[PDB]
């Protein structure tokens, strides 16, 4: 399978597994964390996401300190996204024609999912590993979300003087989500 095919059958894999789990969409956020890790995870790379949002400071975290923050900002997404989730009924999706080379191994899947009628954007950057095709960023609303949370760990390391700063502030925030 190549880039968008991945990017496909994960999408509909999602959506197809929500409609089908009145728990997931009664709320659920035990199931939603479970769907998150059967059905992205395995056609994800996180840890690239994370890696990037960190940026510099990537490096200055220890490996212990990668991993938290790594669980942390996969928490802090999912408690985010939980919601949108949970309320999927009847949404479908198209794809935009495929642009990159069929030999280009970092590129964009772009897409639209029909929203009760409101079209909605979502592109994905995915990269081919020696174990397949994995994406490794979404583009919500126009922004990618790396990007965003680049900016944002950026601010809180600078304020907070460090790493372990950034560790202090997903934990807020997950608390705050858990709210
Ligand atoms: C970094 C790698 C990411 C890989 C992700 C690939 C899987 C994609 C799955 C996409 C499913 C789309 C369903 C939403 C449809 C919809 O229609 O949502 C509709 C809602 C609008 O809701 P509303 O009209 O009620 O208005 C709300 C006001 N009443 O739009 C949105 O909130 C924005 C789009 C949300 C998309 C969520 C995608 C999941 C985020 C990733 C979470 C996991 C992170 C951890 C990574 C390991």
């Amino acid at each position: 399978a190549d880039a968008q095919a991945t990017v496909k059958t994960a999408v509909d894999d999602v959506l197809a597994t929500i409609k089908g789990d009145p728990d997931l969409r009664g709320g659920n956020l035990q199931k939603v964390f479970q769907l998150v890790d059967q059905k992205i995870v395995p056609r994800a790379d996180f840890k690239r996401t994370t890696q990037i949002a960190m940026g510099r400071f990537w490096s200055q975290a220890t490996p212990e300190q990668q991993q938290q923050i790594q669980d942390g900002f996969k928490s802090l997404l999912i408690r985010t996204y939980a919601g949108a989730l949970a309320n999927v009924r009847n949404q479908t999706v198209a794809y935009k024609p495929f642009r990159a080379a069929a030999d280009d191994t970092d590129v964009v899947v772009r897409s639209t999912v029909n929203n009760n009628g409101e079209p909605v954007a979502l592109d994905y950057r995915v990269e081919k590993s020696p174990n397949g095709w994995k994406v490794y960023d979404i583009n919500i609303s126009g922004l990618w979300l790396s990007e965003t949370y680049k900016n944002q760990f950026a601010d809180v390391i600078s304020k907070r003087g460090g790493v372990g700063g950034l560790v202090q502030f997903l934990d807020e925030r997950n608390a705050q989500l858990a709210k």
